[PDB]
């Protein structure tokens, strides 16, 4: 009834903490292709993409921990709204 | 008669939590899939739609049960509209 | 559980000290095709883009590793301020 919600947070945390390992990982393989002697353009483009969805989903993780509870905020003003 | 009742809400409470727990799971796996080193394409989409379907349902849950009692309001509508 | 956060945690150092290797490698070839003979204009702006490149990437690669917690500390005081 519980531990199964616990074990699912304990996955949720672990999970988090590999996450926020492999963001660097992408960060330092973004700016490391950035900066190789290769001179080709297709290799740039790629480092960018990565360097970029890094930071993004960075950002955008501990903000979608509160993006859930903004939504249950967003349920409770419709609810309030439309009975009364 | 009655007991019934409570032990289905009982359930639909149980369900709900990890409900809310699953959800949280499905936004950190989209998240991390989308930022992890592989530049692959798929792999972007699945994250984006797990991260889109786990919002989407986020809201939806408490404003359904919501939705429950505006239809019920609009049941009263129509039947004192079609019966004076 | 923590083994695979420190496995990836060894091998971002190893490509960190890689990367540091290479970016003095391409600031050496930048700067050797700036001062070669040749009077071509193409190769000097090919040296050019390298030495650029490899300072930029150069000094973004540590930032980053700061980066990363300025982006969590926005994400704190993001939640703070959504959530009172
Ligand atoms: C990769 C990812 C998929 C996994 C990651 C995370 C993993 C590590 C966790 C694994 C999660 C697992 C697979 C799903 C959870 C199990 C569900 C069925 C819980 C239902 C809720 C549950 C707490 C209710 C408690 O039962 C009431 C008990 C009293 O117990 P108590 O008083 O505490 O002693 O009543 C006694 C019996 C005799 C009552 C019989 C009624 C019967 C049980 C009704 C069925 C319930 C419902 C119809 C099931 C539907 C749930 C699914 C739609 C959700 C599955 C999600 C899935 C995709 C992961
Ligand atoms: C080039 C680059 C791609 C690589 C560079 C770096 C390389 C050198 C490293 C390689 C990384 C590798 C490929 C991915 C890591 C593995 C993931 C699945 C870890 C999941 C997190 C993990 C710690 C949780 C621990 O499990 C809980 C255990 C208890 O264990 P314990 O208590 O410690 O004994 O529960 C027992 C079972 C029976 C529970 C069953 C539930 C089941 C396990 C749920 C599945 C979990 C989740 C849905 C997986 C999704 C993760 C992916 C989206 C991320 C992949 C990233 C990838 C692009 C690299
Ligand atoms: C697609 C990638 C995955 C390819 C990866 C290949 C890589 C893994 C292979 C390892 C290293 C290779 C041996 C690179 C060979 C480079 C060739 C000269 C092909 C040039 C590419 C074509 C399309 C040109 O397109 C780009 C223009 O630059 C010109 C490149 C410098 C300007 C040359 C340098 C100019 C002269 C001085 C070179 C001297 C010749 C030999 C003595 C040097 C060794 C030759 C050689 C053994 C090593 C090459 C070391 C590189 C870093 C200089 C932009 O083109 P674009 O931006 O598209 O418009
Ligand atoms: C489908 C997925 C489930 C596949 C998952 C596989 C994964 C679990 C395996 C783990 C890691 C693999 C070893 C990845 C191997 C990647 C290959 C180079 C295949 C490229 C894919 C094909 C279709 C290209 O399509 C995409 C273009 O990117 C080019 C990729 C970089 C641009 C390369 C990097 C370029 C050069 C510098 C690599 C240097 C070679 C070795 C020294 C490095 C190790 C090689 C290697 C051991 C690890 C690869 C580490 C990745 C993250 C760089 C877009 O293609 P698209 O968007 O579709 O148009
Ligand atoms: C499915 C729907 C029913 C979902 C409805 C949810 C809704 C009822 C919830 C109410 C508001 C939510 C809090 C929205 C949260 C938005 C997240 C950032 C998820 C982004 C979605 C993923 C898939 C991205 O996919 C789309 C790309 O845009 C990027 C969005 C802007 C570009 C961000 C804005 C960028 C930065 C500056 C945001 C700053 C962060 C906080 C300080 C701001 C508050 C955060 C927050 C509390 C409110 C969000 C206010 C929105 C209107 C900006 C296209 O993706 P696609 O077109 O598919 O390829
Ligand atoms: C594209 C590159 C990858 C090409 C790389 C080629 C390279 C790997 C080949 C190795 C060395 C070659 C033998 C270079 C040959 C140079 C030719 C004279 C072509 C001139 C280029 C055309 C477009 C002119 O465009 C540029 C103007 O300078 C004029 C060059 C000096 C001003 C000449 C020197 C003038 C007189 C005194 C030369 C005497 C002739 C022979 C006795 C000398 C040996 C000839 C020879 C065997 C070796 C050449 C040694 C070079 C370093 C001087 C700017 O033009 P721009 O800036 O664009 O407006």
């Amino acid at each position: 009834a519980a531990d199964i919600v616990q074990m699912v947070e304990d996955l949720t945390g672990k999970l988090t903490a590999l996450a926020w390992a492999l963001f660097l990982l992408s960060w330092s393989i973004g700016w490391t292709l950035r900066g190789s002697p290769i001179p080709s353009s297709r290799i740039k483009r790629v480092g960018n993409s990565l360097i970029e969805d890094s930071m993004w989903a960075a950002l955008w993780l501990a903000l979608g921990t509160t993006v859930f509870a903004v939504i249950v905020r967003l349920a409770g003003i419709v609810n309030e709204v439309l009975l009364g």
